[PDB]
Order: C-alpha cells, then sequence, then structure tokens
C-alpha cells in the first residue's frame, strides 16, 4: 500500500502475501507470481505467507497445483489464521517448510455450497460437492499422514486448531519461534 | 368476492359440496381444503364431493395433506380440472375418485419432477438431495398406481416440463373423461 | 364499493357478472364460481357477462371460456370500455347472436406473450408450448368469428385495435349496442 | 366512511353517484354497475353524477360514457372541485340542459397522454392508436359542446384551464349552479 | 375508532361533521356527501363542521366550500387545534356569525404551493394557473374577512400564524368560544 | 377462508378439532393454547383432536402448547398430515399415548434446535449454554415419549432426519399409521 | 496485482507470451484476449503462445471471438487449465493446438448445454429458441471435431452439468495430457 | 488491461492502425472511435485501417457518427467481425471498404429494425414515431446500397431479429469474405 | 481512453476539441479551458469543435457560446451523429461559413425545459426566468440562422428533427461535408 507498493517490494525477494479470501482473481494473481518467480530462478525457495479465511475450492486448487508443478520449493507460513481452503494451502507447502507463528490459528472443515432446481439437478450438485470433499480429504491425508477416515470425522464441523495442534496434526512442520 | 342471499360465493358453493382449488398449494391452502373435506364428510359421509382444480402446483407436503385426506374420507371426491393443473395440481387431479376425474376440453395438464434447493455443508446438501430424490420416488409410485403407467415411464416423462392437452391427459390415465358441454 | 349486498352482489342477483380487471387465476375462480352458481339457480335463463378487461393469463381465460361453453344457459357478452387480448377472446366466446359492444368500446387482438429462461432444452419446451397455445387460440377464434385461421394469424402478429363496428365486421361480436 | 349504509350507499338510495377520484377500470366498473342498478330500479327518474376527478383511463372513461348514453334515465352531471381530462369529458356527457358546475369549480381540457416502447413498427402502432383515440374524443366533444373539431384540437394542444363561467361559454356545461 | 355506529357516524346523527385530516379529493367527497345528506334530512337545521386540518388541495377545498354555500342549512365552523392553509379558508367559509375557534386553536394563512415541470410553455401555463388560483382565493377571503385583497396578498406572502383572538380581529372567525 | 356463522376452522372447533397448520410462534401458540383451554372448559373429559401440518418454529412457543396438552384433563389426539418437522414433530409425539397418528404419506422430520448469539464472549457463552440446555430438555422428553434412548435421540437429531409415517411408527413418534 | 522491475504481473507474463484468461468471458474480456493474441502474433508469428484458463465460462459469442482468433493466427496456442474450465471455458480449453492442451492434475472441467432467455411475443420466443438451438448445434459440432466424440454423445453428455476430472477430460479428448509436476 | 513498453494493449494496436470495437455503441464509444479514425488519417492518409467489430449494437446516431467518419476519411477502413455484429454493429460491419468487409468463420451477424420509446402527449408520441420511422427508412436505404438488396427485402428481413452465419452474411452482401485460417 | 496523451489530448495538439456528451458545468469548463488554451497557443489559427451531443444546461452552453465569440480564432463546428437542443445551438454558433454536418448527422431544435416548485410567487419567478431564457436563445438563433424570431418560436414549440440538408436550408450550418 505504501508506494513499488510494499507487496511488489516483497515479491522482489520471492515473498508472496496471501491476506484475503481466495477467489479466482486472487488465485490468478498468486499463480502468476509463482510462475514469474520460477522463471526468474528455478532453484531458489519461494515464501508464501497465508492469512486467509478460505474461499473457492477450484481457485485454491489453481494455487495448489501450481505450487506442486513448479520447480522451486514453496515455504508456507501461517500468520493470523489459515481457515478452510487457507489451511489446505498451508498444508500444501514443501514438506519440512510449512510453518505457523505461535498464536496463529488453523481451522479445517468440510466444503460448503448450494444447489437449486430440479431433483435431478440437486443430485448432480450433491454428487459434485461430495466428490470434491473426497478429493480434498485424499490430498489432506497424503499431506498430513492422517487417515482419510480421520480427516472426514475431524472436518464434519468447524475444527479450530492452535499452531501446536496443527503441527501435531501434520498440517505444518514447525511452530516458528522468535 | 361477491355475496349471495349471507355467504361469499365460495361458501355458497361449499354448501353444495363443491370445493374450489384455484391457487398455488401451500400449507394455508391445504389446511383450508382439508378442513372443508373433513367438514363435508361430517355433514354426509355418502354424497360425492366436487373438487375443482385450477392450480400451478406448490408444496409437495401440502399437496400430500390434501391427497391423504381425499383417500381417507368416505365420500368420493370427483376432480375437475379447469384452466390448468400443473405439478402438484395435476397430481391432485389424478388422485380423484376412479371414474370421476375430469378435465374441460381446453384445460391443460402439466407434469414434471419436484424442485427444491439445498445450501450449507456437503453433508447437509447430501441429506437434502436424498430427501428430494426419495420424494420423487414416492410421487412416481403413486402416479403409477393412479394412471396405470409404469414408474419408469413416469420418470422419463417428468424429467422436463411435460404439457398435455385434456385428451392427452385422458390417454395418459391422469383423468377418466374429457367433460363435454351439457 | 357501495352497499344496497355490495353493488356487484346485487347485480349477480339479476344474473349479471362484471369482469372488470386483468384475468388471473383468482379472477377466473370467482367468475367460474358465479357462472356455476347461476346455472344451479336457473339453468334456462340467460346470464350477462360485462367485459372491461386488458386480458391476462391464457389458462385462467380458458377456465372461464370452458365454463361458459359447458353450462346450459346462454352467456351474453357485453364489451364496455375495452376488451383486449384474453378479454376479446372471452367477448367472442359469448352465445352466438348475443355478443355485444357499446359504440365507443374498443377491442384489441394480438398473439400470446410469455417468457422462457434456462437451458436451450428448456427454452425449446417453453417455445413449443406457447406456439401450441397460439394455434389453439387461433383455431377457436376462427370458429367463433368465421375468419380463417390464416387471417387470424396475420391479424394478431402485432397489436390490432378495432372499433366496435370493426369488431362486428370481424365477427368478434354480433351487434353494436345502440342507446 | 361514515355509517347511516355507508354515506355513499345512502346517497345511491337517492339516485346520486359520487365520482371523486381518478378514473380507472375499478372506478368505471363500479360507476357502470351503479348506473345499471339505478336504471333497473326506475328507468324514468333522473340520476345525479357528481364529478370531482383529475381524469384517468380513456377506455375506463368510455365505459362510463357509453353507459350514460345507453340507459333510459337522464344523467345530470355536476362538477364540484375540478373536472380535468377524462373528468371534463364525462361532465360534458351529461344530459343536455342538465350539466352543471358550482361557481368555483374548475374544468381542464387537454389531449390524451400515453407511452410506447419497442420496435419502430410497435411505436407506429401505438402512435396511430393514441391519435385515433384523440380524434374520437375530439369528435364527441365537438358534438357535445357545439365547437368545431378544429377549435377543440387547438384548445387541447396544451393544458387548458377554464372557470365554471368559461366552461358554460364553451358548451361543456349548461349552467353554473348558484346558491339555493 | 370506538363504537356506540362508530363515533363519527354517531356525531353525524346530530348534524356534526368532523374534518380532522388533510383535505384531498377523498376527504372532500366524504364531507360533501355528508353535507348533502344532512340537507336532505332537514334543510332548516344548522350543521356543525369541526375543523382540525393542515390544509390540502385547493380544488378539493373548493368542492367543500361551494357545497357549504350551495345548501340551505347554515354551516357553523369550529376550529380546534389548527386550521391551516385550505383549512383556514374553510373556517372562514362558515355561516357569518357562526364561525368559531377554541381559545388555544391556531390559524395559519399563506399563499398556494405547487409545482411545474416540462417545456417553458408548460411551465408558463402552470404558473398562470396557480397565480389565477391565488387571485381567486384572495378575492373570496377578502369577501369573507372584510380585509382588502391587497392586505390579504401581503399577509399571505409567507406563513402567517394567528392566535384565535387574532383570527377574530382579522375576520376569519366571529367569536372565540369560551368554556 | 370459507364460512358455514362460522369460519371453517371455528366450525371444526365446535367438534373439538384444532388445526395447527403453520409455523409455531407466540401468536400461534397463544391461539392453540386458548383453544385447548376453551375445549377443556366445554367438556373436561372428551377427547380433543389436534391436526398438525407444521414446519416447526419457536421452542418456547412449542412448549406453551406442549405443557398445555399435558396439563388439561382431556386426551389430545395428534394427527400428522403433510409434514410434522422440528417442533411440529415434537408436538406430534406429545399427543396422548395410543392416540398419535400420521396419514400414510405424511412426513416427519426431527433435528436439533437452531439459534443465534451475538455480543461479548460472556454473552455468547450464556446463549450457548441456554440452547444446549434447551436441546437436552427436548431430547429427554422425546426419549420418554418414544421409548428410544437419549443417546439414540442425540444421534438421530444431529442433522435433519426425515421419516416416513411407517418409520415414525417404528421409531415411536406415533402409535399408528391412519389407513383409509 | 503486484508490479515487477515497470510491469504489473500480467503484463510481465505477456512479455513471455503468456495470456491469463482468469474470469468470466464477456465482450470486454474477449476484446483484451483477442488483442493480446494479435499483438503476440505480430511480435513473432512462429513462437508458441500459452493461454492459461481458469474460467467459469460466459458469453458464447465472446468465446467465439477468442476461438476464431486462436484458429486464425499462425502461432500454436497452448491451453492450460488451472482450477476450473467450465462451459465456454472448457470449450476454449479444447480449442488449443492439438497436442498442446493441458490441465493440471486437480483442475476441473465442466461441460453443459447453453443457457439463455427469451421474452415477448410467441413469434419472438420462437426466434430466440431457434437461435439458441442452432448455437448449441454449432458448439456440439466443433466440440465433436476437437474431441473425437460423436455429436450424439456430446449432446447426451451436455444435457445437464457434467463435471470431469483432468484425467477424465483427457479420456474425453478435451485435453491431450495431464501436466504432471516438473 | 495489459501494458506493452509504455502503451496499453489497445494503444499498441492503434500504433498499427487497428481499432477495436468491443462494446455497445454509445456517444462515448463513438467519440473515441471517431477520434482514433481522425488520428490514423492524420498519421497516414494512404494506409488501410482495420476495425474489428464485436458489438451488440447501440445508439443509431452514435453509430452514424462512426459511419460518416469512415466514409469521410481518405484511408480504406477494413471491417472484421469477430464474435457478433448485431444491430448497429452489423450496420457498421457493412460500412467497411467494399471488398474489405470480413467475418471470422463462427462469427454471427444479426440485423433488425430500430428500437425506441416515446412518452407524453399524443402529439409528442406522433413526433417520436415519425422520427424513428424516418430513421428506419434512412438505415434501410443505406443498407440496401451497401448490400445490394432491395429496400423492400431489407424491410422484410429486419421486421424481427434475423440471425445470420458468416456464410449467410456474405451471401447477403453484409460482408465480402469469410476469413479462413 | 487509448493511451501512452489520451486520444483526445493528441487531437487537442492539432486544435481539435471533441464534444461528445451532454453539456453540463463540468463539460463546459473543460471545453472553455481548451478554447482559452488554444487561443493562447496561437490566436490566428482555426479551432475545430466536433459536436455529438444531446444538449444540456443552458447556462453551461452559454459558457461555451460566449467563449467561442470572445476568442480571436475562428471556431469551426462539425456535427457528427446528433446535435440536439443546446448542442444544435452551439453548432449554429461556429464561425460563419465554417459550420458543418456530416451527411447522416441529425440536428434537433426545441424550446428549453425546466422545473419549478414552491409558492405561487416562486413558480412565477421561475416561469419568468425560463421564458426570458427562451427569448434570449431565440434572438441569438435568429441572428445566427437568418430566420425570424417568430419562425424560431414556432419551429421549437415541439421537438423538431432536421436532416443535415434541412439544417443547412434552415441556416444552422453552412455546408454538408461530403466525402
Ligand atoms: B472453505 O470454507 O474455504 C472451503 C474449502 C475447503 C478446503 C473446505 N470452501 C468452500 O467450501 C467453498 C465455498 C464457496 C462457495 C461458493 C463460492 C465461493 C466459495 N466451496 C466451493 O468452492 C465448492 C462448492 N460446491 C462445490 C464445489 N466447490
Ligand atoms: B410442483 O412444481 O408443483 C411440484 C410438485 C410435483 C413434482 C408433484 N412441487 C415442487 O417441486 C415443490 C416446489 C416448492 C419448493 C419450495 C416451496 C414450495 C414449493 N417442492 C417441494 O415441495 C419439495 C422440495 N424439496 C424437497 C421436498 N419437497
Ligand atoms: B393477453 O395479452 O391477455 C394474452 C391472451 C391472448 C393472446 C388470447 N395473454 C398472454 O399472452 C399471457 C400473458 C401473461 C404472461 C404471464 C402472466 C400472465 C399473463 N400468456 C400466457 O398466459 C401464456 C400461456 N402459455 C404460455 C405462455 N404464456
Ligand atoms: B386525462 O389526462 O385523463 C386523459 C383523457 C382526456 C384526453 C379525455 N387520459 C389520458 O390521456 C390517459 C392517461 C393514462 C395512461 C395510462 C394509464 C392511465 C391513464 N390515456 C389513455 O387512456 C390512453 C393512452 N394511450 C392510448 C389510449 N388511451
Ligand atoms: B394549503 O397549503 O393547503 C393551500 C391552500 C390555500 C388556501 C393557500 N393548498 C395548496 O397550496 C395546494 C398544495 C397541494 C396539495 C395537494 C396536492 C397538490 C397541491 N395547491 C393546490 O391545490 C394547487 C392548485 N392549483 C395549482 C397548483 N397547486
Ligand atoms: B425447529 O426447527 O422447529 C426447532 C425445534 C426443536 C424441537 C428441534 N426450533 C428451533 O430450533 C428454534 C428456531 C428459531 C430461532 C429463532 C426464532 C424462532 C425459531 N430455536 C429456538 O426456538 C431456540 C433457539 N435458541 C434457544 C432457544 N430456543
Ligand atoms: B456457459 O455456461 O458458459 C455457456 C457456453 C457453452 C459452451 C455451454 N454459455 C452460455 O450458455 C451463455 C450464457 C449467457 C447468457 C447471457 C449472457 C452471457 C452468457 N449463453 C449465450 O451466450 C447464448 C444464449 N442464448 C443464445 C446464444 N448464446
Ligand atoms: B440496435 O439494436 O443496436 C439498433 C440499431 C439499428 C441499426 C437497428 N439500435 C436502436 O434501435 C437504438 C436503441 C437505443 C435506444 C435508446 C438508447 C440507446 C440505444 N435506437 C435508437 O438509437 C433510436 C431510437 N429512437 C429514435 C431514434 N433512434
Ligand atoms: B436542451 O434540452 O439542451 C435545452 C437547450 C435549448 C432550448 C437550446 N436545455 C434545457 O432546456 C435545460 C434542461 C436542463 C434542466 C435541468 C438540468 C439540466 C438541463 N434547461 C435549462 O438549462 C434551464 C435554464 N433556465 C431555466 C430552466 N432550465
Amino acid at each position: 500500500i505504501p508506494t513499488y507498493d510494499i507487496y511488489s517490494r516483497l515479491l522482489k525477494d520471492r515473498i508472496i502475501m496471501l491476506g484475503s479470501q481466495i477467489d479466482d482473481n486472487v488465485a490468478n494473481s498468486i499463480v502468476s507470481q509463482l510462475l514469474f518467480l520460477q522463471a526468474q530462478d528455478s532453484e531458489k525457495d519461494i515464501y508464501l505467507y497465508i492469512n486467509s479465511p478460505g474461499g473457492s475450492v477450484t481457485a485454491g486448487f489453481a494455487i495448489y497445483d501450481t505450487i506442486q508443478h513448479i520447480k522451486p520449493d514453496v515455504q508456507t507460513i501461517c500468520i493470523g489464521m489459515a481457515a478452510s481452503m487457507g489451511s489446505f494451502l498451508l498444508a500444501a507447502g514443501a514438506k519440512g517448510k510449512r510453518f505457523a507463528l505461535p498464536n496463529a490459528e488453523v481451522m479445517i472443515h468440510q466444503p460448503l455450497g448450494g444447489a437449486q432446481g430440479q431433483a435431478t439437478e440437486i443430485e448432480i450438485a450433491a454428487n459434485h460437492i461430495l466428490k470434491t470433499r473426497e478429493k480434498l480429504n485424499r490430498i489432506l491425508s497424503e499431506r498430513t499422514g492422517q487417515s482419510i477416515e480421520k480427516i472426514q470425522q475431524d472436518t464434519d464441523r468447524d475444527n479450530f486448531l492452535t499452531a501446536a495442534e496443527a503441527k501435531e496434526y501434520g498440517l505444518i512442520d514447525e511452530v516458528m519461534e522468535p
């Protein structure tokens, strides 16, 4: 905001700041930043700070798949709160390089959505959101080491975790101490 | 709206065992129709009742309050479609006493599958989808019994809005006769 | 609005029905109930249906139309002011020889209007339905006026305003009621 | 709103109809029904139509106009307050010799108003219709006032306010009713 | 709202009319109908018109004004609360000698208000009409109060509030009604 | 709306029939409670028939009805038509034992209470404790009325749970499916 | 949108012949994408262009502005689905250079039939219905050519919303490869 | 929105004599397109101009500001339909230099009669009706000149919305060539 | 909007001013500022004012009109699209011999529009003002076209649409610019 703006100045040092809800506009910007940083240097780590209430699942997967596709390691650092698709992206950082600050919060839960129309249309929408949850649970299981059954049970309702609990859960690797 | 020497016009027709269904079907309408049906049975459990239907449809459970009351009471309930019987309106038309389901010649009948909505967590959406799918299975089973068509044919024919003339509704089994002028 | 009965209830006692609004399911339900009541009171005496209406729902209009044709009494139709769209269709539906308009009353005919929203498949279903509805209206209007279906189709493509004398020449009414 | 009957129903018992609002289909249907009822009660006795109206729908006004001319009784018209637009047309439609205005009542005449939207072909249809409607109104008003159609056309091009005395000079009424 | 008849209908039985609202065409239609009804019942007995009104439409007020002057009975006018604008004009229109205000009633006089929109020619027509309406009001108020038209014009250029005693001095009423 | 002078519902009340056919709020409960009290005063022994087609509503309003049913001397039969959901299914289960019915295609739905809380953490805690105690109260009564364990009721009301009339009988929410 | 040593991030990617289509498709978006394609061809008529697609779809005519420009220009336009390619977005994904249409492993693809509206006289509704049906036939024919699926199968599979994984989109022929991590 | 170095993408294309119409046509759009056409004639009075058209149409008088400017200036203005050219958009497509009017293969063209509104006194509605009818006659006369169809055929073919494929638009005379790859 | 100058800034370098909107105070102050700037750059060279405008505020238009007459350079006016109301007034205000319209440009002339609300005295003031404003516009338009004031008054009573050829015949422009 102070004028580079401050975010452009941090991007020069390979730091991307996610500090909002995740929608297609945010995801397209984050993806473009990741591809640019890879083009600048395919070896150096990238740092993705996350303070986000979540957002669109498909927008989040644009970021997730780009993180996994590019050559650089992407460190993830939770400040404030990583909720919903934000906590999914926090867990998507390079293994060994996923962090939270000591008073940061992590929240996990199941996807939300809506369906309107004919019974046949509602069935299609329900099957899609159920398949999307299975996809999220399968990946979270791979990234945390927890069973798919445990992820399913633990996301049935809003589940708030301290930074220490998120490390225990396998969502992060370390609580970043001063 | 007008008054007869004092009854409003619908109260006057109710004295002759005629019930007019001429609106969307919601709980308020169903409560009134059920009450009229129970009242008419208490007055005379043998005489026929006449239910005129001009309705775009409405709530499935409100329609089933009327449907079940029709089947519970002793009097035959004749159904007469004027104008249009759509959605739950055509379901109630088909629910009239066998042999006593009618449509006037230019009345229209429309059948289709139920509509609804669901919002919230994936598990809540799944519960709502399962509920509306089961409701459709229930409606199709009854319509099959009342029309003679197979459940599979009902399912195919209600996937989208399906408009029938009075003559087509008779051929389908939704009514027994097209009422020709007296 | 005034009391004597309200004024419309007082006229109903003399077998007069006033259709003086847009035609919707509520209006059709009331008119059909009045027609059925009058037939039950006396199945031989004429009924008088005054029409001042901009039109309205086609299915609501057909509830009235089919009830007129079903009951035993002749239903005279009398246009005052304007009978447009489904209003002019009901005007033409009165007992043959007993369809009237006052000298400065206006009659308007046109094709049905509607809407469709959604998938291409759903728009196609809605279009086929409104087109079949137009064919149904045109066939009946042809029968009631003596005009060919082809002429009715041409003459309803756009709004077509008729004077009372032109409505008689067209076959929508039988007589212009003079003082 | 007072009860005696409400006050209007009580006056209707004495063959008086009160027009005190804009003229739309609901008002016209009521007035036509009152006129038909009064003729059925007695086809010989006069009816009195009081008019305080800003005007309204032309077709609704013609429902009233044609019913006045159709029925057997003379319909006296009495302007109180203001008879504007379709209201002044109905004032002039009273039985000749029995059209009145009170001394400070106002009369306004002007041409019809309307709207049109859509394709050029549709706008043309709507324009032709309102122009034919104006010709019809002007022709009848010429017959009822004795003024030429050309003068009626000129005098209604814009809002034209008349005193009661001016309305009598114009032929819209027959007499200014002075205090009894 | 209470019932005895509702309270106002009960007062009308004793020839009392209550004007307690803004004056519009609906109110004038009711007041005029009550005046005609009372004259038809008895053309000699006085009528009592209570006035608590902020004013309203000039033509609606003149419907009432001309009916008061037309009918045979004397119409006493009694201001309670406030008689403003067309309300004070109607107060002054009561039978001479029978116009009253209660001691703390307020009277306000001012010039007409209106609006005009459109072409210059239309604005000119509207301005001429409201100016001619103001001249008519001033001429009648001059006759009713005994004040010159020139004085009425000056005293109504802006809102002019009067006590009951001042209204009597002005000629708008004849007496302040004491207990 | 029709008249028999009685409206149709007043006419049914003469035969000890009460129709609950809307959402349950304080106004509806006030009306139902008053009808129950009136019927007891007319005849303290004869059965009352309460038809239920309701999506539910306020818990405290529902308990005004519930406690009145249990307080009065007459048995209250409950008859579900259409749908008895949420507090509606609670009241259906509250009818006199042996006299709780559903029509064959009527639906029953049970779930836990819903609410909201806003303000300071202390205020949110008070509101949360209140809705949890309210849920425990509902579940304890439903367990007594159905014969199901409290643990099963809690399990079966965690989310919306739709039951057919035959399933509602098997569950213990009603005693019989009313056949034609 | 951050700035780079001065470019905004998207202008910086355009320097390397990368176009980001990351919103609903309307005339404004199509004007921008078409102008970028024309500019890139003018810079170099031989080098590939990369079109990233994360779009819920949008206007069919706006999508065809982009589609026809992709086919008209000389460079191959690679298409890469990230996140979701739905409706006209999945149609443009399938429009990339054959062999150079990609989706990331967790990207979603959705296909369905066109949506629209019609209001007015019966003859106007008929004109609008005929137009949207002809538009659907055009989309299906091109999608058949681009995927290898029959027109009949496309019609069947787009009757309702049809969600596909990246792997299923490859089997369907909408893309050529699922891009696995580098 | 993207920048080329500094030009926005549309300014960079204008440097190569390309004008992009990609919106409804209102006075603001017409002011901009007229200004670009004047500027390009000032930069070079001989070289062709390329006007891409993807437009639902819009104001007739705004469209005529563009139309008259195309005919007035010395350079040939090529018109290229991408997406859709409807209503005044198809009128402008047909207004390009003869032999240099193009549509891409899946571009749509739609022709129809003008739309408008009128409110007020009968005399004002008559003035408004006469104006829109004269405007329709003007549009039909010019479209006849530019397509080679008779005025009577243009009138009949524009009574309702009339959608054409690119190939149908060429046969009609609205364009000269379907641009193939 | 096209930018490196925007396109309008580039045309201003060549002494071209583009009027392409309604005329309000913001537009007038921009146009006046451009005219004054151009005069300061070169007081001898012509200025070109393109006009496509539905009109607007009379006083804003007179800010432009008086500036055109005040500065030394000839201001050519060129109508493209439509010059209506104050737009056609400004079109007629260009240097004599240098007022143009393109062949399919339209010109519309009519009387001023406005509004007035409040006391009768206030409506009278507003009516007198718009009437004097119309007299001022007609007198200037008479001078710039050669038509009598009486003819201008008659021809602007309602909306009067003119082709470019008719506007030349009327005297609002000097030439229809052919290709
Ligand atoms: B969360 O709350 O951020 C969650 C992500 C996940 C890891 C549990 N996101 C969602 O549940 C979103 C909510 C949303 C709906 C609509 C617009 C934007 C965001 N859901 C989806 O993206 C969704 C919904 N239905 C089907 C598929 N995806
Ligand atoms: B119809 O359109 O009348 C139809 C009845 C038919 C298929 C026999 N009714 C419905 O589909 C209604 C629509 C509706 C929704 C919400 C409020 C009122 C009406 N559906 C339901 O009643 C419904 C929806 N979801 C689940 C169960 N029931
Ligand atoms: B008219 O204008 O009254 C006309 C009747 C005439 C052609 C004999 N009615 C309609 O066109 C109505 C308009 C309408 C739309 C929506 C609500 C109410 C009225 N159309 C229909 O009733 C209709 C019927 N079937 C299909 C589509 N529209
Ligand atoms: B007046 O102002 O009441 C006037 C009557 C006068 C000329 C004898 N009436 C109208 O101009 C009405 C206005 C109106 C429009 C819409 C709803 C209600 C009233 N005009 C018409 O009735 C009309 C308009 N266009 C065509 C035909 N009739
Ligand atoms: B007053 O404020 O009541 C006043 C009356 C008079 C005795 C000075 N009335 C008006 O000025 C009204 C205001 C108004 C009320 C309701 C509708 C419209 C206007 N003015 C008019 O009645 C009127 C009369 N002729 C022209 C314009 N306005
Ligand atoms: B149900 O949905 O009818 C249910 C009743 C129960 C037996 C499962 N009712 C509620 O959950 C209501 C919802 C409501 C909220 C606000 C106003 C009206 C109704 N809840 C309560 O009444 C409630 C909520 N919080 C605390 C106490 N009571
Ligand atoms: B999709 O949902 O994006 C779809 C494209 C197709 C490949 C399945 N687009 C549409 O269905 C659009 C929806 C829309 C409507 C209105 C404005 C913008 C977008 N339809 C159309 O573009 C359309 C509608 N009717 C006729 C022709 N084209
Ligand atoms: B079209 O749909 O773009 C069409 C152009 C023509 C070639 C058939 N445009 C119009 O019909 C416009 C529509 C419009 C109305 C109002 C504001 C903006 C656009 N009509 C006019 O420009 C018009 C309307 N009435 C009179 C004169 N011109
Ligand atoms: B026209 O429509 O541009 C016209 C000018 C013509 C007669 C040469 N202008 C006006 O009539 C404007 C309309 C307007 C009203 C309100 C805001 C903006 C524009 N009228 C006036 O500027 C005006 C001037 N004096 C008094 C009242 N109105």
